[PDB]
């Protein structure tokens, strides 16, 4: 094993590889929730444009996590990456719900590695994590529970007039 | 016949012509529909705005397919122009659904166009449909599919209010 | 009609769309022109081009037509547009003759149209007309006069030297 | 399926989402070339950056790709991504050896797509890879060809040493 | 054969040899127009400047298709090349027939490599020809074609006259 | 014969005419050099920079000798040329040898040129090859000479590590 690994563990090595997993598969998901945005018959393009954002974020989060993985000495193993939950994603609404559902998935595996960081005494982990991950995802998470009641109050009174301007107010 | 002319079919110089034509009656409804939008009693300026401009793109690919068709060494025949479809073109709604109707007109007719210049074997034909119209015609055609996906959902609510809201949100 | 409409007859309206199909016919006649001086066997590059910007001006013409007619609140109507009256149009002089020919027919209807605003005390339209294309016109007409004179001293000593010596040392 | 959709094959779209899993898949692949080269013990900064660099190359890929399956209306579906071939990648040479490998499995499953894009009459999607992907891939395949030949230029002398000039010399 | 070769026949390596041949053929052919004019007893600079370019216009065309042929592992293979056809050129007339003839040769043998690439289902030849060569050699066919006809309406009248005018005030 | 002509004999303006050939030839030799360096089995990208330079540099000769034979009244006769003396050039150091054998032809042939118009007493002859060409044929003589000299202390030792270390330090 390298001549440069110190205080890093297997069991930390191996959930970084599973992190990496789970920041692509997000990074999919978005891009399938971008392109279904984008079709001639959902049409919502400042919606496309913030999932097409995030699956940027999240691939750059997987690199931020493979660049670490080298630089204390692990070793990057890739596996498959399974396709997103849904072929079509519904109303913005929908989208969201599932958008919000994901992030609170990452931000808990991000929580769970933390936690055995600090079982395992790994500084560094703990403070790459809290550096470059914790505060993004909270941030992140606050911003679409508020796009949530935000959309959730426009399409009580007339959904399809709702999510244009939510579209056109808040996204575009 | 000219002394440039190589390898061009008296088939594609006559759908080049035909073509001129649909896109210049296409011109003329985006005439029509733009200031239909400013009548005192419409009065949808962002939308008026949206379909004078269209207008102006159907006038540029028409002149394109006529400075082809002179680089080629047809000879550029005009026929009479049809006036529009409507002479009122109903809600902001009505309009895009009609506009749509009218692009997928289009692209088909390029379509059509690209399919004879590959049975006649003439890559230059392809490469001017496949360079200034049939990715601009997709953009548009997703761009107004997106439109009406954001009016549909404003107007089952409450007609005048998401009308109103679509044009100030989005179009302005 | 219009919540705008006030003072623009029925008549006036009709004559607009009237004189918008005589603009874009005679659009496409100069782009006939244009591009008959860039076939292999004609090659008068400067013809060309003082064809096109024609071309060019009188859509334009049309398109400021379009726009007052929905600015005074009256609705355009398109009607099909007739080829031009020639496919081949020999020399230079033979196209210069046939657009001054045109131009003349453009100027009397206009001074139709402004006569039809005069009986109708339609002041807007008259001004319309006087501010954006009587003397534009005017000015036309006067060159292209200037050019036929110059045209016809070079082409009685040796026709084709004359019309190459005219298109680069006037037209290019 | 989409109100956009046009002329977009099941078969096509179906293969575009294949080869987004390989433009991952390659990646990811890359990503693990990156990291090995940056381990204490193997130590070849030059080489690492340039793995580093087609990783991101390759996701560009991917993203393109998937941007292009959203335009002409087809459904972004993604799968597991297997991880790399190796753990290990031995020698600067046995893991450019590797690479123009992989690069030409892309390679062949660009022409596969192509070939495929020209049985179903698909010329936007003959244009997009011709464009975007089959020159780029042309090239890499070329400088790595060229990298190969100095590798082994370097190691058969001194093997150690040939390894250190080529990355200072060449890829630094 | 080469580690890079990918869809390229053999058929094509050796078209495109040939075609580089006449390139360089045609460069020749020019730099002997441009030097006769250039002759205290021709003396006509402004047709000296025009051929001298196209020499330079063809020389960088056989390099284009040289370059390409390494991209695509062919092996660029050259001949003997034959002395352009005439010794004296005669009038700007005759020479800018002879060159409308070679140009249409070049043509002509675009067209026939563009045919057997699509034969050999070479997308990247096609790509090539129709990027880089096809339409610059329509626009250099027209512009000839132009120049011939104004050289021939001069050249009615007095031909020396209509000679030196061409020359000052066309060409140079 | 020339209205400009003076004391140009007719046994330079046929070496000229030679000599010409010879650059050409030159020039189709590095051409084929330099694209053999970018073969995916070969890849030495500074070895084809360094060849695909000097085609443009002999290529710039030929014209530069062209234009002098224009400038003094000789005719351009323009020969087959012949392919260059392999297909394959073997190690950089098989194909400096080779340049170096070429680039001694082309300066005995200076050298004969530049005697035949000392005998000739044609000074403008000698000035023309003493200020254009014999140093830079020097100059590069000798650059190849030290190139080979480089080359071989570096391939006695590992021949490919050789290889590679003077393509990445020397030439790129
Ligand atoms: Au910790
Ligand atoms: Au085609
Ligand atoms: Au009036
Ligand atoms: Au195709
Ligand atoms: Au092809
Ligand atoms: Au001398
Ligand atoms: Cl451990
Ligand atoms: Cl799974
Ligand atoms: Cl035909
Ligand atoms: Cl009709
Ligand atoms: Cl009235
Ligand atoms: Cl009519
Ligand atoms: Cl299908
Ligand atoms: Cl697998
Ligand atoms: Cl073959
Ligand atoms: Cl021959
Ligand atoms: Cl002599
Ligand atoms: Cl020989």
């Amino acid at each position: 094993s390298s001549q440069i690994r110190q205080n890093y563990s297997t069991e930390v090595e191996a959930a970084v590889n599973r992190l990496v997993n789970l920041y692509l598969r997000a990074s999919y998901t978005y891009l399938s929730l971008g392109f279904y945005f984008d079709r001639d018959d959902v049409a919502l393009e400042g919606v496309c444009h913030f999932f097409r954002e995030l699956a940027e974020e999240k691939r750059e989060g997987a690199e931020r996590l493979l660049k670490m993985q080298n630089q204390r000495g692990g070793r990057a193993l890739f596996q498959d990456l399974q396709k997103p939950s849904q072929d079509e994603w519904g109303t913005t609404l929908d989208a969201m719900k599932a958008a919000i559902v994901l992030e609170k998935s990452l931000n808990q595996a991000l929580l769970d590695l933390h936690a055995l960081g600090s079982a395992q005494a790994d500084p560094h982990l703990c403070d790459f994590l809290e550096s470059h991950f914790l505060d993004e995802e909270v941030k992140l998470i606050k911003k679409m529970g508020d796009h949530l009641t935000n959309i959730q109050r426009l399409v009580g009174s007339q959904a399809g007039l709702g999510e244009y301007l939510f579209e056109r107010l808040t996204l575009k």
